[PDB]
């Protein structure tokens, strides 16, 4: 019954991850976005208690989704002959954090601390409820505009989490980190707070540091404009080449740049309506 259940709208955008659109559940009028994604363009097979074989996405959205947590939630998901069709959460108004960025440029830090500490809250629920977003990225990240809250979006690319070596990778090589590069190995951890750091640079540059691949093997990061020494610093620790070097997320969240932290509704005010 998916085509008697939502009315869609615009389509949001598309790409790797499939067709999103804009949608409504009639049922109740609740806002949703309607992913669709061909099964032939899925490498990454879950299967469900009940036997029933799914993306890894719906999955992961699974182990997530129970109480509340910056990850936008799946609602439900609908098998057709030749794909699979996700719904999920839409926020209203809503921005994505490439969008933003886009728009407005480097944000000032104070707006960039809760944003980066709102994912950061975010990666740990996905981390303690098993799972690794493994596409940790602007584009991921949608900004509830009237509540000032961030929520992740596309598992596509995640898996379970697990304390033993990947050697598989289909996120953004451009988030991807020195070991994945060099070796086509990393753990999960700590390739996650590689990505934590391109993404934090990201925030409060207006762009990314590394292109190519040499750029991220030398691992060396450069200012453009005005940052605090604070900020530069954990943007280096999280950008460490050897992963061992890098920061756990307790030592992100208790490092000087992280402290004092604005709550989502406080920074929607100042910043964002
Ligand atoms: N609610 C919701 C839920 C979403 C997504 C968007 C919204 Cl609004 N998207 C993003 C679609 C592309 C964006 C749209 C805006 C313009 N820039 C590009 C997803 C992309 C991939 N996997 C899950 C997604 O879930």
């Amino acid at each position: 019954p998916l085509e008697s259940q939502y009315q869609v709208g615009p389509l949001l955008g598309s790409g790797g991850f499939g067709s999103v659109y804009s949608g409504i559940r009639v049922s109740d009028n609740l806002p949703v976005a309607i992913k669709h994604v061909e099964k032939d363009r899925i490498s990454d097979w879950g299967e469900l208690p009940n036997g029933t074989r799914v993306p890894m996405e719906v999955v992961l959205l699974k182990k997530v989704s129970s109480g509340f947590s910056g990850v936008i939630r799946l609602l439900d998901w609908f098998e057709r002959p030749d794909s699979f069709v996700l719904i999920l959460e839409r926020p209203e108004p809503v921005q994505d954090l490439f969008d933003f960025i886009t728009e407005r440029g480097a944000l000032q830090e104070e707006l960039a601390r809760s944003f980066f500490w709102q994912v950061l809250e975010a990666v740990r629920h996905c981390h303690n409820c098993g799972v690794l977003h493994r596409d940790i990225k602007d584009e991921n990240i949608l900004i509830d505009l009237n509540r000032g809250e961030l929520k992740l979006i596309d598992f596509g690319s995640g898996a379970l989490l697990k304390d033993t070596v990947y050697t598989d990778f289909d996120g953004t090589r451009v988030y991807s980190p020195p070991e994945w590069i060099r070796y086509h190995r990393y753990h999960g951890r700590s390739a996650a707070v590689w990505s934590l750091g391109i993404l934090l640079y990201d925030m409060v540059c207006g762009d990314i540091p590394f292109e190519h691949d040499e750029e991220i093997i030398r691992g060396q990061v450069f200012f453009r404009q005005r940052v605090s020494s604070e900020c530069q610093h954990l943007i280096r620790w999280c950008l460490a080449l050897r992963p061992s070097d890098r920061p756990t997320f307790e030592e992100i969240q208790n490092h000087p740049w992280m402290q004092d932290v604005l709550l989502p509704q406080e920074t929607a005010e100042i910043h964002l309506h």
